[PDB]
C-alpha cells in the first residue's frame, strides 16, 4: 500500500542515517512495494506514458555513451554545461537539453542552472565495466533486433524460431544464411564487449548448492576407470571444480570438460590446479561425443539456446555414449506455464536466436525424443532454474 | 527527502481513504511516485526496467500487427489454440508472446490454457487515441532515436533547427521533405496521426483554459468574415471542442487548414459536423492564404519547429491579420530544467527540429515575429497555456 511504501522508506531513512548498509533483500523489498502501489495506482495512459519515456531514457543515454560525457562529470561534485561541451567538442545546447532529460528523470543532478553531477545510476557509465558493457550490447545488439521482429514474421510466417540459420538476429544483421556465432566473428569490438557482459551475468545461476552429486561418489571407489561427470560446454571448468570441492570423494582426475578448441586452450594456460587436473577435450556437441559410458553427462544451460531438433540432435550423440545405467543431467529453468518475469523475459530474448526457456512437458518431449526418461526435477530457489535427471527409457 | 516523500504517500493515502479525487490529485500521485522511483532505483534496477520497457514494447507491437488484442475478448478469456488459428499463426510462438504480458500484468492467463485482458491492454484491441498516441511513439519515433548517434556524427553535436534534414527525415530517407509532409503522404500514417492528436488530455487539453465567448458577439457583424482559422488543425477535434462550448460560434464560420494529404484524409475520416467547416489545404512555412480573420490559433505547431522556422512561419500570419485580428498560440510551456513530460517530449522533438519552450522563449519569438502578449492562461490541469497576442 501507500502506507507500507512510505514505512520501508522510513526504515531506509532510518538505517541511511545512523550508517546501517541496507540488505539486498531489503532494497528488492522497498523495489517490490513500489512497482505494487505504482501497478495499482497507474492508469493506463500513465503505463504507457512511462514506456515512452523509459525509450528516451535509453536513448540519451546511448547518445551521452557515444559521446564520453558521462567520463567527463567527475565522480562527485559538479562540471558546468559549457566545460563539458568544451570537453566534448559539441554544442552546449543540444548537450544541455539532453541531460535535462536526465535531470528530470532523476539520473542526473543539475547543482546550479550551469552545472550537471553523477548519480549513483549513472557512476557505471563514467567506466569500463561488466555493467556498462551489458548495458550496451543489450542496447546495440537486442533493441535493433526487437523492433525487426513484425518484419522479421512478416517473411517467415508467424512461427516459433527454431533454427540456428535465419535467427532474428541474422536476419536483421543482414546475413541470415550464417548462424550468430559466424556474424560475431566478423565483429571484433562487438565481440569483445560482449564477453565482458556475458560472462558476468553467467554468475547469477547457481553451480551446485540445490542438487547433489555425492551419488557419484560410490562408483569412484567400485571402479577406477569409469569416468565420472562429464561436462559438455563447461567453459572454464568452474562447475566441476565447485562440484568437487563441494565433494571431494569425486575427484576431480576422473572428470572431463568439453568445449571449444580455443576455450581448452586458456583451460590448459592460465587455468587453476585442478581443473589443469580434469581431462581436457576440444569438442563439437552438435556432432559429436567422444567419453563413452560416463556415470554423468551435464548439459548446463545450453539447450535453452536451440530449438527442439537441435536439442533431440545433441542429446541423442549422449545416449549414443551412454552405458546402461548413465544419467544425463540437464541444469537449465524448468519454466511454468505462466513462466514468472525473468525466465519469460530470457525466453523472449532467445527467440532471436532459436531458443527458448522450456515447461516440464516441454523437455518431457524432447527427452522422450532423444530415448531419454526424466526420473527427476531438483529446483534451486532462482526463478525456476532445475536440475533435470535423465535415464534412457 | 526519503522523509518527505514518506510524508506526501501518508498523507495521499489519507485523502484516498476519506473520499472524488481530482485529476490534479491523480497526476501529482503519479509524480510523488515517480520521485520514489528515482530515489530509490539503481542500476540493476534501471537495467531491469529498461529491458522489460522493450521487450513488453516489443511483444505489445506483435500481438498488434497480428491482431491478437482484438480477438482477445472484452471480458472473459479466450484459448490461445483458438487466437493462433484465428491468427493463422503457430500457437506456441504466440503463447509464448503472450506470456510475456503474462508475466509483466498485461495480459491475464485463466487456467492452463486461457488469456484475457487487463485495461492495460484494452486499449490496444481497438481503434482510440491512447493507442494512436503510442503507435506514434513507436512506430515513428523509437527508429529514429536509434539513428541518433549516427545522425550526430553526419551533421555535428549541434541543436537540429532546421525543418528539412531532420533525424527523422534522415531516418526515413526523404532529405527533400518536411516531417509534417513525410506523414502526410501515407493514409495510415496519417490517419493515425490525426486520431492521436486527441489523445493525452491531461497534457494537451483541448478546451477549460480559455474562453472564446467573447467571439460570438463579433459573429454577428458580418455574415462571410472568417471566425476561427485553425492553422495545422489536423482533423478539427480542436474546432469542434471550441464550438461546443461556444454554440454562438458556429463551425461553417471557422477554417481547418492542414497540409494537401492531411486535409484529404480529414474528408473521408471527418464527420458531417467538421466536414461542414471550410477544409483548406495549406502550406504554413510559405504562406497565410486567408487575410482579415478574427482569431488565427496556432495549436500544438511551434513545438515542432526551431525558433527561426516558428518566427517565420508566424510573420506570415501576422501578414494576414486585420488590425483587429487575434494571434492565438495554444502549447505546452514548461520551466527550467522542464518537467517529466515535457522533458519526455523536448527530447522527441529534437528529431523532427523542435523542442518544449518555457514561456520567456515563446515571448522572445512573438517579439521577432512583431507580436504583443495581451495575456496568456494556464491550464490549472497542465503545463499548457493560450497565449494571446496582436500586432505590435
Ligand atoms: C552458454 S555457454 C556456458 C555453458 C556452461 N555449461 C555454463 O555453465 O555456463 C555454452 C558453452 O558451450 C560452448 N560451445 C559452443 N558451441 C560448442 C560446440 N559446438 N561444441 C562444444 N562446446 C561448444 C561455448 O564455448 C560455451 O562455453
Ligand atoms: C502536433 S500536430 C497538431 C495538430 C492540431 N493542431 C492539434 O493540436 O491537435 C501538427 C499539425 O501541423 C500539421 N502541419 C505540419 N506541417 C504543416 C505545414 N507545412 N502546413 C500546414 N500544416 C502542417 C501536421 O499535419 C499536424 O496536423
Amino acid at each position: 500500500s501507500l502506507d507500507t511504501l512510505a514505512a520501508k522508506l522510513i526504515e531506509k531513512a532510518k538505517d541511511l542515517r545512523a550508517g546501517n548498509s541496507t540488505t539486498p533483500q531489503q532494497h528488492e523489498a522497498l523495489v517490490g512495494t513500489l512497482k505494487q502501489v505504482q501497478d495499482a495506482v497507474y492508469l493506463p495512459r500513465d503505463d504507457l506514458a512511462a514506456m515512452q519515456m523509459g525509450f528516451v531514457t535509453a536513448a540519451a543515454i546511448r547518445l551521452l555513451l557515444h559521446w564520453k560525457v558521462f567520463e567527463k562529470i567527475p565522480d562527485t561534485g559538479s562540471i558546468r554545461y559549457e566545460e563539458l561541451a568544451t570537453q566534448v567538442g559539441g554544442d552546449v545546447v543540444i548537450i544541455t537539453r539532453i541531460c535535462w532529460l536526465l535531470v528530470a528523470t532523476g539520473f542526473l543532478v543539475q547543482e546550479g542552472s550551469d552545472r550537471v553531477a553523477h548519480t549513483a545510476r549513472t557512476r557505471p557509465f563514467a567506466g569500463v565495466n561488466p555493467l556498462r558493457a551489458w548495458w550496451l550490447m543489450g542496447y546495440d545488439e537486442y533493441v535493433p533486433v526487437l523492433l525487426a521482429m513484425p518484419r522479421y514474421y512478416d517473411t517467415y510466417g508467424i512461427k516459433e524460431p527454431t533454427g540456428r540459420l535465419h535467427t532474428i538476429k541474422a536476419f536483421t544483421e543482414g546475413s541470415p544464411e550464417l548462424t550468430v556465432g559466424e556474424i560475431m566473428s566478423r565483429h571484433p569490438e562487438r565481440t569483445a564487449n560482449m564477453l565482458i557482459s556475458m560472462s558476468a551475468m553467467a554468475s547469477q545461476y547457481p553451480h551446485t548448492g540445490f542438487y547433489d552429486f555425492s551419488w557419484v561418489a560410490p562408483k569412484a571407489a567400485e571402479s577406477a576407470t569409469r569416468p565420472l561427470i562429464v561436462d559438455i560446454g563447461g567453459a572454464k571448468g568452474w562447475t566441476l571444480q565447485a562440484i568437487c570441492k563441494e565433494t571431494p570423494e569425486i575427484p576431480i582426475s576422473r572428470c572431463v570438460l568439453q568445449d571449444l578448441s580455443g576455450v581448452i586452450q586458456m583451460v590448459q594456460t592460465v587455468g587453476d590446479e585442478d581443473i589443469r587436473s580434469a581431462q581436457l577435450m576440444a569438442i563439437d556437441f552438435h556432432k559429436e561425443q567422444p567419453v563413452q559410458g560416463a556415470l554423468v553427462y551435464m548439459i548446463r544451460r545450453i539447450l535453452r539456446d536451440f530449438g527442439d531438433d537441435e536439442c533431440v540432435s545433441i542429446l541423442q550423440h549422449v545416449v549414443a555414449a551412454m552405458a546402461p545405467d548413465s544419467k544425463l543431467l540437464i541444469a537449465d529453468t524448468v519454466t511454468g506455464n505462466p513462466p514468472s518475469w525473468f525466465p519469460a523475459m530470457l525466453d523472449f530474448f532467445l527467440s532471436t536466436i532459436g531458443g527458448k526457456e522450456r515447461t516440464e512437458e516441454e523437455f518431457r518431449k524432447i527427452t522422450a525424443r532423444a530415448g531419454l526418461r526424466i526420473t527427476g526435477i531438483h529446483y534451486s530457489d532462482k526463478a525456476e532454474f532445475a536440475m533435470i535427471v535423465c535415464e534412457k527409457a
